[PDB]
């Protein structure tokens, strides 16, 4: 009917100009800031009563908290669409959602490329320890108490969870010379191996050199690697983590680092972030960054611009371009 409104929560960093561009369909609605009981507020107080569609994001939480079956229930019964910027999107309810009639459409093939040349970073980071020498070299000291690394030539690289990440990570991996091998629920058709050898979640855990995950986060992969896991792994695995922290029992990996079970980490993300476990933060032979994965330019303006597509496939035609596996 006439009225319909789209809302932005949270922030447009890159493309705002698609943005307003969308007010030629609808009204455009902002919650910049405010809290989730102000914007359950807003909610009940019927200003958002026309709104067909949602931006999102995974930043954007801090807003109002997850868009978690509480929150879905309080969404004005007018809400169609949640488009979401991110390509995880554990702080959304999907199931939720769909029982309230939302489509949710998340950005999956934006992120491959900036995620993968973070884990590839981050492993070689892990095979040199660089932290060591980076700081060595900066106070002064050059090489410092600098220990020799690993080449990863020749070594297996393990894969839980190989999708579209986990392809750019092994293309970029095989060019080191590694091998490739991998472990999903479901082996892979072969284009989608793209190369790689598929294993049980047992041979994983044993024949991995450097073990690195692409997994949603869900109430049963939390945890996935834990004490158990470790202890199958190789003496001196390297393990890098770009996906979500929680997959890890961090405090089990600090045990494991300490006991000399793991080599090395290369780190994006972690269980509490921003919060790191003390044991691993002080541990200079780890390798750690502050989730980064996709802050670059390119990728994090190709991000907004597919939920800004989406949105307007979906106030246009009534149908999203990357509605989540879960609907689908």
């Amino acid at each position: 009917m006439p009225s319909q409104a789209a809302l932005l929560i949270g922030d447009i960093v890159h493309a705002r100009a698609e943005w307003e561009a969308l007010s030629s369909l609808v009204t455009l609605k902002e919650f910049p800031e405010g809290g989730r009981e102000k914007f359950l507020e807003n909610c009940k107080s019927g200003q958002y009563d026309d709104v067909i569609a949602i931006y999102r994001s995974n930043i954007s939480t801090k807003h109002t908290g997850p868009f978690d079956r509480e929150l879905i229930s309080a969404l004005p019964k007018s809400v169609k669409y949640i488009c979401h910027n991110g390509a995880g999107y554990d702080n959304i309810d999907v199931d939720a959602a769909t029982e309230a009639g939302i489509a949710i459409s998340s950005t999956p093939i934006a992120v491959n490329n900036a995620t993968a040349d973070v884990a590839i970073f981050l492993m070689i980071g892990a095979l040199r320890q660089a932290y060591v020498p980076i700081t060595a070299i900066r106070a002064g000291e050059w090489h410092g108490k600098t220990t020799l690394g690993h080449d990863p030539n020749g070594k297996t690289l393990g894969i839980l969870g190989m999708g579209g990440i986990g392809r750019e990570v092994a293309r970029r991996a095989r060019a080191f010379g590694m091998n490739i091998i991998y472990h999903n629920r479901n082996k892979l058709p072969p284009e989608l191996e793209d190369g790689a050898k598929y294993v049980s979640f047992d041979e994983l855990l044993a024949q991995s050199d450097v073990f690195s995950l692409n997994l949603a986060l869900n109430a049963s992969t939390r945890h996935i690697i834990g004490e158990k896991e470790l202890a199958k792994m190789k003496d001196g695995v390297v393990i890098v983590n770009t996906a979500r922290g929680a997959l890890i029992d961090e405090k089990a990996l600090v045990r494991a680092l300490e006991s000399g079970k793991v080599a090395s980490v290369g780190l994006d993300v972690y269980e509490n972030e921003p919060q790191v476990e003390p044991g691993l933060l002080n541990n200079p032979r780890a390798m750690l960054l502050p989730h980064i994965g996709t802050m670059t330019y390119e990728t994090q303006k190709e991000m907004e611009l597919l939920v800004l597509n989406n949105l307007r496939s979906a106030i246009e035609k009534g149908e999203l371009l990357t509605q989540v596996p879960e609907q689908k």
